[PDB]
């Protein structure tokens, strides 16, 4: 619709969050996750099989305890699943070794009618990062645009003070005078080796300015509000051109003025997941 | 001294981690490092109290064995040490990770120094387990003893940071957008570790400050790195000099597929 329009979403129901795709695609997706009958809490679709405009679709699954959902997964769909071999001596993993920590993979798997690679991890792993930056590596993948298909509104809640944090990094780290463009792709910088890391993709990473742009208005989307309550920030556009502007144009890019005082980033920085006591 | 001088850098040498404070502050900073009788294999400083356009003077001090160590200094300078509202948790302590005294008055100066495990270092110099570490030494510091062991294990570091800013770049950017991609790169762990005590700085403003040492650093990384070339003529690196943040050198890249897969398969995060 409008970038106006974006700024007036209702962070305290976590509106700025919720992102879906159009009906037909989300059908499809549902489909996908609902396949699964171990129980799944949240379902995550990301990347260029959930974002478009045939590619495999990328999921996380976020399970109450990884090694009984695995357990019962390993039972329905066995095919899913390519163990090592013992070709030597060791390297034998438990159920709790391999399934009980990180990120656990099985790629190239046809769910519905489609190619789907999906990640499996503790829910409680997630809220952790989300609520304290252990790592940041599960948490700065959702600094990000994706689809919650289920457990949404839990989801939601648990992640707004990971967006906020994200935005006040950006803010630290930017100048009295920034647009929105510098302040997106600050925000990618910040989880750019950690999704490396996770392998959350398998093609290559991307560069920063193209995931920006090609996301522009679901950036848009997830942080104008935030920039809006802001206190210190000021949007220097006027309301004409909020109001003309399309939030899927990259033609051109919102400008602002922040408080850059010493008081001012002090809050900012205590106010961080890393800091809080 | 111009631009153009620092790309001829024996990278063979290290030298373009060579980055020595003036004689001046120089001994100062080493009577510092030499009033501590617990062994320092390698001692950084780095911070406004190093970096001077007094203030606390910020070390690292690596170490072979930090609860050796810490031993030893709780002996010769147990004031430095605020305990006393209180070891086995501080012991524990000392092991991981940086563990600081701070405001602490030695031979003149006011400073804060980080002691840590040198072996913590080096295993992540080489394959970033965290980053925490590796992430403050892709950035200006001076290495004040130790120096040719340790720039040795740094090498890798850095042109690793260089090749982690050329994935995230496009084909065409300039050197200022190159060294803060860098610095965002190490930006949270450098308030993770507390490796400053005052408030973090703007990115632009650290690299606009430090645009020598920067350049230094990798202004011969980018020379040598395939499919990456200068835009800028012999005839604009020679009038240049290293200070000036009123112009900065443009690049070209390679952006094939492969270029980027090459990119990928080199950097530390990869178990191979
Ligand atoms: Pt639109
Ligand atoms: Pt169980
Ligand atoms: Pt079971
Ligand atoms: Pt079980
Ligand atoms: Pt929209
Ligand atoms: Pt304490
Ligand atoms: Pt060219």
């Amino acid at each position: 619709c409008t970038v106006a329009q974006l700024l007036k979403q209702n962070l305290l129901t976590f509106e700025n969050q919720r992102i879906q795709p159009e009906e037909e695609l989300k059908e499809n997706l549902t489909k996908v996750v609902n396949y699964f009958q171990a129980p799944i809490d949240v379902a995550v679709g990301y990347g260029s099989g959930v974002f478009r405009q045939n590619p495999m679709i990328d999921f996380i699954f976020q399970v109450e305890d990884p090694v009984k959902w695995h357990k019962i997964n390993l039972q329905q769909n066995p095919s899913h699943y390519s163990f090592v071999k013992n070709f030597g001596p060791g390297f034998v993993s438990t159920l709790q070794e391999s399934f009980g920590t990180g990120v656990y993979y099985n790629t190239h798997v046809e769910v519905e009618g489609n190619i789907i690679k999906y990640g499996v991890t503790s829910k409680k792993d997630v809220y952790e990062d989300l609520k304290n930056w252990n790592t940041m590596y599960l948490a700065g993948r959702f600094q990000k645009p994706v689809v919650i298909l289920k457990g949404e509104d839990e989801f939601y809640k648990e992640n707004s003070y990971n967006l906020s944090s994200a935005l006040h990094v950006g803010l630290l780290m930017l100048a009295d005078r920034f647009t929105e463009f510098d302040l997106y792709k600050t925000i990618v910088s910040l989880s750019y080796l950690g999704d490396i890391r996770m392998s959350f993709f398998a093609e290559n990473p991307r560069k920063v300015e193209n995931i920006v742009s090609k996301q522009i208005a679901f950036f848009r989307k997830l942080y104008l509000p935030l920039l809006y309550a802001e206190p210190g920030v000021h949007f220097i556009e006027s309301s004409e051109v909020l109001k003309s502007m399309d939030p899927s144009d990259n033609s051109r890019y919102l400008s602002f003025h922040q408080n850059i005082t010493k008081d001012s980033i002090s809050r900012l920085l205590n106010g961080l997941p890393l800091n809080l006591v």
